[PDB]
């Protein structure tokens, strides 16, 4: 840091600049940090009797952490539109981080009034691990983001983690991390903190949608030179006999043509409808779910593999867990009606990824003979096969930007299943805490742990700046594209704006896929 | 009140042993338990389960 | 008949772990026994008591 | 090594040269090495029921080892006399070691005859640890030395060791060493082996005897100026009363004088006589012994601390274990008469070290008063106190030259208790073995350990050369010294010489202490 109590440690920077090829964004927010857990660590675990699936064991810490991982932190609704309408892809490159204008307040709750005053000599300490030595919590899509709207103020969320358990009990291999055991940087009023970071090379995210379905790749005018088996028998006299005929596949045969490629893999979902009348009356929620089984307990696959949500001309149906779901403004935690949630749509991927609610295809179950008749069965789960292409899941406007790839001997197509960018060395976790200030010890000496501290909290401003790389488009498409538009009719409230009471709200999910490409 | 800091530099002596078979090492037990050794409990009091000496590796007399 | 010889060079990866508590280590049992593990018996036949894997030290996922 | 089957790999060197200050010795012997344990390791331990003192656990190996550690290897009886008569002390400095003229023989025992023939391509492998990684056996005064007489041939003794036990069972800490796991050097006919070694600095051994006893240090002619308490009471009238008188100590008082020094420590022994009539009739051997108690078992202290053997004008008595004992020529292992053994004498140390069969002194047990009378008791064991001087035990002609000081956090006056030179890095153990040659395997493949080998053994010549450092004498003694002399009377056999059947023998033990010094 630098200088005094009266001097300011940083300016407010929130802006976006568009350079053409690369592009740069900036934002600044205001935060407040409480003391958590009365300055002490605690182990936490599952509560008494619980399902074998719900057991957990871990620790909670006094430390907080910053999360900018959602897009809406970085991009405004309009800045989001020189991106998704004008471009075929984007990726991050490098970022900056800064804290400044730190001030610490102590509070006195005596009687029915609470007085608050500056504590000028108190400190707040911050570090960034950057060696990836801690359990990495970010990327699990928790709350506690920097707000989407720059004028809001937010608390910093508390930090904690989980470790191997058996039931509600720990195992010998289970690990315990003390955050005090790292070098950090102690800051007072008039001290600031910075670091900078560089993304590893990662593929552009695909903001295009395809103009060709994988099942139609070819010229309708010209027939193939390959033959397929067409008729298996022919009438002879009164009744048929076995005769094999072959054919070349034309535009009337398009079903039957040879191809060089296959659709992507599927792991199948249950289908439900937004119209309440079509759905069965029972509780199938947990029973009818698709799950995976790991170490004797069952977990839902909430996003699951990337698959189209519905087929043509059914907009009413979506996979049970297969989609992301966002809440509207002020929605509650539990048991809330469908009118409150916002359900995203995965469609444009129909052309490669198969629909999530249907089988991959059909396969032959048996060997035919004279007295046996051919039999097939549906394959509801398919792994990856050579010659198989697919697309990934869209990032939308608000959702995960990145995730940390687990450190393991093998992995396949690491792009993460919620969306965004898989990173082996992602942006490091930033951790922050209030330094404990003891209160009025006894006159005689005693060896005991202090239970008594001054009650205080801190606040300041944080800033983030990321540099993005863009991919422009050369398209010879003659006719116009599909663009993201706001409706021009009159309305009581404007979208993406404060209401009369001053609560900013986001009307609908906005994906990145509009501009079209050929497959 | 304030903060204090201490840093000590230590000198180590490595081992060359031609012992064929394995040594005795200090191990934590791998069975399940309510509390992990050398860790906070649910109320946040750090505790040390047992004394730990320095003598494990073996030498010839 | 004759003698054969082999020499291999290996590359190692050390560990930086902020785990506070102790690890699990591979230990020989310290109780008394008739025969020492991984050693000749009274008739001179070398034997290996148990399989020994490489996975002890712990990492975060 | 070098050159051929027909070329010789070394000359015979046995000689002694006397340079004045630093003196050099050399010797060469001929050895034969069997295969031990059929080329394999075996664990050994105590046999079934045995005293808790006699339990042991350990291993025996196919390997042999060379031991030159006794003096009589290096010095001839006459060379021993330009040393002990002419000098006040000597110590080793550096040594050399060499093997050469190696030849390997295979034997065929079929029928009642045994044919022996050269195996020219067989090997013998040798190494020297020199990092002190193995259990160190030498210094325990075992058999298997290079012979005292240069024309004799000897086997190489087998190597083995012991480790921690509980009863006859091993403990988890117990260690197992494979000698194959060291780098060694494989030698055929026409290959030789050498290494050289340098002794660490060590004090000269004291070959002088003292001309003054510690109890008499002072001028008989002159009285002291200090007073001692002489008479405790005086007659008054008919009966005595308490009156304290003091006196200065003269030549008539020599018992009572003040001194600056005290005699060395003692750990007391039982006394026996060479005349069979004085000794008690019972078995007191193990019961009347002096012992130390370590980990629940009892061990005799065979040499024990250094103490004089007998007082003036008793030559008949010696400590029970307190002396070294040598056997005459051809004496057997067990239950042999006193006429067969040779008992060494520790006397010249009377002047400092106390006699081994008597108490150190007397000490006051109680506080006197009018109605209580002074009481004392004998102290049979004394540790070291400030102001205490002593001598070490003599090396004689045949006995340990050195021992290895144990590697420990503390030790006191490391000179070893049998005699000679304590060394932290002594001359390293030399180890030698015959390389196994398999015999005629079966035609089909089998995975099993070979039980069948060619039967063979090897032989050659070994050589040792040590450099010694001498300490000459400047003595103003007017009259003649005591010298070591051979008796000039006629006899059937000459001392230290072959008899009519050709067996070399040593008549008596010969110590190093003749020349006299003032205390
Ligand atoms: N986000 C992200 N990171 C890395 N790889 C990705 C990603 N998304 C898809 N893939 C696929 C395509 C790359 O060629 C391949 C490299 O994996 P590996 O060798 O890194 O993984
Ligand atoms: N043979 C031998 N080696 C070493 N010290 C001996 C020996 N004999 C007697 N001492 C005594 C006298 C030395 O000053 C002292 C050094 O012990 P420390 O410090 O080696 O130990």
């Amino acid at each position: 840091g630098a200088d005094g109590v009266g001097n300011s440690s940083g300016n407010w920077h929130c802006d976006s600049t568009w350079m053409g090829d690369r592009v740069i964004t900036t934002s600044t927010r205001t935060w407040a940090l409480p003391t958590y857990n009365n300055h002490l660590y605690k182990q936490i675990s599952s509560q008494s009797g619980a399902s074998n699936d719900n057991h957990y064991f871990g620790y909670s810490t006094p430390w907080g952490y910053f999360d900018f991982n959602r897009f809406h932190c970085h991009f405004s609704p309009r800045d989001w539109q020189r991106l998704i309408n004008n471009n075929w892809g984007f990726r991050p490159k490098r970022l900056n981080f800064k804290l400044f204008n730190i001030q610490v307040k102590e509070v006195t709750q005596n009687d029915g009034t609470t007085t608050i005053a500056n504590n000028l000599t108190s400190t707040v300490q911050v570090f960034t691990d950057s060696e990836y030595q801690l359990p990495y919590v970010l990327g699990s899509a928790h709350q506690g983001c920097l707000p989407p709207f720059p004028a809001d103020v937010f608390m910093v969320p508390q930090y904690g983690y989980l470790t191997l358990n058996n039931g509600s009990q720990a195992v010998g291999r289970s690990s315990f991390y003390c955050l005090e055991y790292f070098p950090s940087q102690m800051l007072r009023t008039g001290n600031n903190f910075t670091f900078s970071y560089t993304f590893e090379d990662v593929p552009f995210h695909s903001s295009y949608a395809h103009s060709q379905s994988l099942d139609r790749l070819m010229n309708p005018l010209i027939d193939q030179y390959l033959y397929y088996l067409s008729r298996t028998n022919t009438p002879s006299g009164t009744t048929t006999q076995s005769r094999l005929q072959f054919s070349q596949a034309g535009a009337s045969d398009i079903r039957d043509q040879s191809r060089n490629w296959l659709p992507g893999p599927c792991y199948r979902q249950q289908r439900v409808s937004k119209t309440s009348a079509d759905n069965n009356n029972s509780e199938y929620s947990w029973t009818g779910a698709t799950k995976y089984h790991l170490n004797g307990r069952d977990s839902l696959v909430n996003p699951g593999p990337a698959m189209a949500s519905h087929k043509d001309d059914e907009e009413k149906f979506f996979p049970q867990s297969g989609v992301l779901i966002f809440g509207k403004q002020g929605s509650e935690k539990t048991n809330v009606d469908i009118e409150k949630v916002m359900i995203t749509d995965e469609e444009e991927i129909r052309t490669t990824n198969p629909v999530a609610t249907e089988q991959y295809g059909s396969v032959s179950t048996n060997l035919q003979r004279g007295n046996r008749q051919a039999a097939t069965a549906d394959v509801n789960t398919q792994g990856v096969l050579p010659g198989m292409v697919w697309q990934d899941r869209d990032v939308y406007l608000q959702g995960p930007i990145w995730a940390k790839i687990p450190h393991t001997d093998g992995h396949f197509h690491p792009s993460p299943l919620m969306g965004g960018f898989g990173l082996k060395h992602p942006p490091p976790q930033i951790l922050i805490k209030n330094t404990p200030v003891p209160a009025n010890p006894s006159t005689t000496f005693s060896a005991a742990k202090f239970a008594s501290f001054i009650t205080q909290y801190s606040t300041g401003q944080v800033s983030v700046e990321i540099e993005w790389e863009l991919q422009k488009e050369n398209s010879k498409r003659w006719n116009p594209e599909i663009q993201y538009t706001s409706n021009y009719n009159k309305s009581v409230n404007v979208d993406f704006t404060v209401d009369t009471n001053g609560v900013y709200s986001e009307p609908r999910p906005i994906g990145t896929r509009y501009l079209t490409r050929n497959l």
